[PDB]
């Protein structure tokens, strides 16, 4: 009954049965991106209607079209034509990375830069990559990829290992065109094998590992009801799965006494961008928008119990659309599951006597995409004192080039003749905030370091300064570690016992944010990645920070277009967009498959509570 | 028969009785000091020798000593007298704690100031406080603490909750006096109770969590021999333990195929400092040394099975002197045990059809210390990817003041009229680093950013630049987040298969550093604090970064002093010191009990290995 409730396989069946009779989806139709919408703001008058936004492509050239639909009603709410030279292109479809290799299989011009390595077509495989907005006038309007080979010795080899540097090729994906194939010069196809199951490589596996074993003999300590509602530990939240972000927090709250007080509203990652940072002609273009370009909720993996999720474990399976709209199940996709977290308070009295310890665990909600040679496990953490973390957590395989003769400064070596690219892999969280409801406001906290003097004759105070930010041109912050920066977001109209406003802290991990030169085509696209902190005021129709269409949109759209209406947001329903990422020089230790490597967030009440919030925790 | 074994109790009664019968441990002697020093540079002699430094106080006023010992041999080496005004005090004294509060219950001008508060003398504690250099020239050269003073309603009252402010004395602890005994003005003692085991105040405590239970039905998978020589999973190491310094690590190695790597000679924690920043004069002089004036050994927690350690547990109970020199055993001192850690490395290939997933652990290696109301604990991680972290959990009660009417800018309020003043709490770990050996450097690495132009026509490039530290006079850096700022302990002798140093990349938090005035005392006896990392040349003698005695020491000890011989530090033997801590604005739910907070760092391999060295972890 709950408006939050996971898309049902139901529920996509009419989608496409409403789209079908509505003379919406012919033969020629794909639906790009399917997804649930949220109801808006004010649905306290139970009126619910389940609608759902659909893109749907045209692959005999037509224009794409954006719809919305009421399953509840039945009925297409609106249609609007797209122009995409216009607004963006639509996300690529699964079905057009296979068009890449096959079209260049073809292709005279291709053919003769294989030929000259002695290399054989049926062993090249050809990466699909995103094509982005450069100099090629040609492209405006056509949806292009870009592709990249890899040579693969035999069927389990792991192509990674034998980049084909020197030649790129680009595609037409719908008028089935090769428009350009560009071949810099001859390198060395790197030699060695990457194959990390091979004994030849692993050597003797370890016998020394004894397992560990972690159960719960009378269950876990949450609750899911409605399919997606979860109550652990004093916290509340839905559990929501979209195609394009993966898992969305709704509702965020938490059980003070009588009273659920919301924290947050939604809580996604709205964009993932990994742009490369090599100035060969051969990758300069190289840029993936993981959630806007590809969907990364659409990758998601099944997870396996006792490999990926260890412990008393409980999926949920979200559903999605395929591209004709037909349900899929991502079985097991989420894991859900609560974890011993260390100590939470202790102490040893001398005067009292009373020696005192209590143990910490977190509830964790997490799911894992795999996009190409990189796969992301994406994790939300909530503690019992009030923490909310997301950890981002980066492995797989390490992209790829040959490492040229007398070095780079743009490229790690690997191996002999094989190098790997420098690039960033960065993040955008959303966070539509409810401090104890919606007036809220963020405030940026500073470390305020004191002269030695009258007032301060030791030299020894020091102090902090908060700054409010009042309105969205002045709500564009950078981090600054070395003054201890963090930003508070408070409800000025609700009061803790002290009479001080309630609030939570935000902790980044003031990590370097977009390296790439200002004027460059990346930084206009990805404008959201060059600052840490964006505030806005909550829109119905400002959804991701770099807008609705990503793929070969030339710039400038989402973030920086909305902050331009430099709106009121000092006390008001606001939205904290959060840029946090890994900058990346591969090491030889990333070879050749990764270890995970971490990045990530946090929020810790701030006066959000009168006391310590875990007083009642029980001695176990 | 190793060397790096802990102290016996049979080691430490023969000390006692070498010292006795050299006519240094009569009835007016204590020992302040006592622990084994480590084997010198090059004892592959096996002449092995196990030597005890001890200082020696003296409770009628005679000067002390520092005296080494040789136990194998039954031998006082050397006894020298100290000139307490010229080098620093010794250490507190666990029996000098109570003497503080007994002194001034019998003080006339301390019954004055608690009868105008209308106070019982019988329920005032006094906490007894390390008194640093300030104003006062008749504290030159005398042993002397500085004391204030919280109410106790009744025996297991939290005294915390009810600071009387306004009200400080200073104490000579040797000649029995009452220096001063300053008074300020009453200020209102806070009421409310802070008991966090009252039910009043923590409620009905929680039915709704249910067990999580972690065992390991093999036993663990690291073995311990020669009672504290670890090996697990490639890594090997030894555990030490001082009372000043707590757990110290040595011979950190990794065994690479049949090749044993040392990677750090020595780890610890060599000092810790929590410098207030309140400019009331009641606590301006406020400044803990926690590991160099009250030795955080000797306040070691025995620590509970299913409480402080969760899992399959090896305790370590290591020995220590007591102040007449008879061994004492710490119960259950150090915690050991193995950790599941997550995913470790995963990809699912398209091209190849492979599905890999492998699951992290770490070995966890800690003890927890209660100094008064703070309570810290010291963990150190080591993880099958070559990774070693630090983590430092603070917890405990906060220190208290009342809160002024009209509020403060140094001091946070926790409940009606209760404040807490702001302060920090800062780290100094000490790496004697062995990269493959002893012949290391240090780089520091920055990312560069590149402009858009010739050689880089779309402005994608970035980079990164190494800088060679060579001398001392240049190796005191600091933090620079925004640019990545890392540094890499490198050896350039010995070269991973593609012909490149192997090293560790030292990962920071880049937390602020010490916030006080430069010109301040405390900025000159906690220097190392001032700078995010120290690099110098080994020393024999050159141990704690702020010198030897830090009790009372007028300041410039340790690092300052080291570095100005500027010795050669480009492939050589050397000693990486960190500087990391916490800035702690406290917060309501801090109170009346504190949730852990951490802090910490970690290395990671760069190009150590000749490729990933988890390749040989089977799929479990
Ligand atoms: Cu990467
Ligand atoms: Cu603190
Ligand atoms: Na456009
Ligand atoms: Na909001
Ligand atoms: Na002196
Ligand atoms: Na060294």
């Amino acid at each position: 009954a709950s408006p939050f409730r996971l898309a049902s396989a139901g529920e996509i069946s009419e989608v496409q049965g409403i789209l079908r009779t509505a003379g919406l989806l012919g033969p020629e139709k794909r639906i790009a991106y399917l997804g649930v919408l949220d109801p808006a703001r004010g649905a306290g008058s139970e009126a619910e209607d389940r609608r759902f936004r659909v893109f749907i492509h045209d692959v005999s050239g037509a224009r794409p079209q954006e719809v919305t639909v009421s399953v509840t009603n039945g009925t297409v709410i609106s249609a609007v034509e797209l122009d995409t030279a216009a607004t963006g292109e639509l996300p690529v479809l699964e079905e057009e990375f296979e068009v890449v290799e096959q079209l260049l299989a073809t292709d005279e011009r291709w053919l003769k830069a294989l030929a000259a390595r002695n290399l054989d077509v049926s062993k090249v495989r050809v990466a699909p990559l995103s094509a982005g907005v450069f100099e090629y006038a040609e492209e405006r309007g056509r949806r292009i990829l870009r592709g990249l080979a890899f040579v693969q010795d035999f069927p389990e080899d792991s192509a990674w290992a034998h980049p084909v540097d020197g030649l790129v090729a680009y595609v037409d994906v719908v008028s089935k065109e090769v428009t350009r194939v560009i071949d810099t010069g001859v390198f060395p196809v790197p030699a060695e094998h990457g194959n990390y199951t091979d004994p030849e490589l692993t050597g003797p596996l370890r016998t020394t590992q004894k397992p560990i074993s972690i159960t719960q003999p009378e269950g876990p300590s949450f609750t899911v009801t409605g399919g997606n509602h979860i109550e652990w530990e004093k916290w509340s939240l839905d559990v929501g799965f979209d195609v394009r972000e993966g898992v969305v927090l709704h509702n965020i709250a938490f059980r003070d006494g009588d009273r659920l007080r919301p924290i947050i509203n939604r809580a996604s990652i709205a964009e993932m961008v990994v742009p490369y940072g090599d100035p060969s002609p051969i990758r300069s273009w190289q840029n993936y928008f993981d959630t806007g370009e590809y969907l990364v909720g659409q990758y998601a993996n099944s997870l396996e119990l006792g490999c990926d999720c260890l412990g008393d474990i409980t999926y949920l399976s979200p559903v999605i659309s395929d591209a004709f709209g037909n349900p899929r199940e991502i079985r097991n996709g989420i894991c859900m599951h609560e974890e011993d977290w260390g100590i939470l308070a202790k102490h040893s009295d001398l005067w009292s006597g009373i020696n005192y310890t209590r143990r910490n665990r977190r509830m964790v909600i997490s799911f894992f995409t795999t996009i190409g040679n990189y796969d992301y496990g994406f994790y939300w953490y909530l503690y019992l004192d009030g923490t909310i973390e997301f950890e981002a957590k980066a492995t797989g395989v390490v992209f790829t080039s040959a490492f040229p003769e007398g070095g780079s400064d743009n490229i790690s070596q690997l191996a002999p003749g094989l190098g790997a690219p420098f690039h960033q892999h960065i993040f955008s969280a959303r966070l539509d905030m409810a401090i104890d409801g919606f007036t809220n406001r963020v405030e940026e906290e500073d470390v305020v370091r004191q002269t030695m003097g009258p007032g301060n004759e030791r030299g020894n105070a020091f102090s902090r300064k908060r700054t409010v930010l009042t309105r969205e041109s002045e709500a564009v912050r950078e981090a600054d570690a070395r003054t201890g920066r963090t930003w508070i977001i408070s409800n000025p109209e609700s009061k803790n016992r002290l009479n001080e406003p309630v609030g939570y802290k935000l902790h980044a991990h003031n990590q370097p944010t977009l390296l790439a030169d200002p004027g460059s085509s990346i930084a206009r696209r990805a404008a959201f990645a060059t600052k840490d902190l964006w505030v806005t005021r909550y829109a119905d129709d400002e959804r991701y920070p770099t807008g609705d269409f990503v793929n070969q949109h030339s710039g400038g759209a989402g973030l920086p277009s909305y902050i331009a209406q430099d709106r009121d947001i000092d006390g008001q329903d606001i939205v904290v967009w959060h840029t946090f990422g890994l900058t990346h020089f591969p090491r030889v230790e990333d070879w050749p498959i990764m270890p995970v490597d971490t990045v990530g967030f946090k929020l810790r009440p701030e006066g959000f509570f009168d006391r310590s919030p875990v007083l009642d925790v029980p001695a176990n």
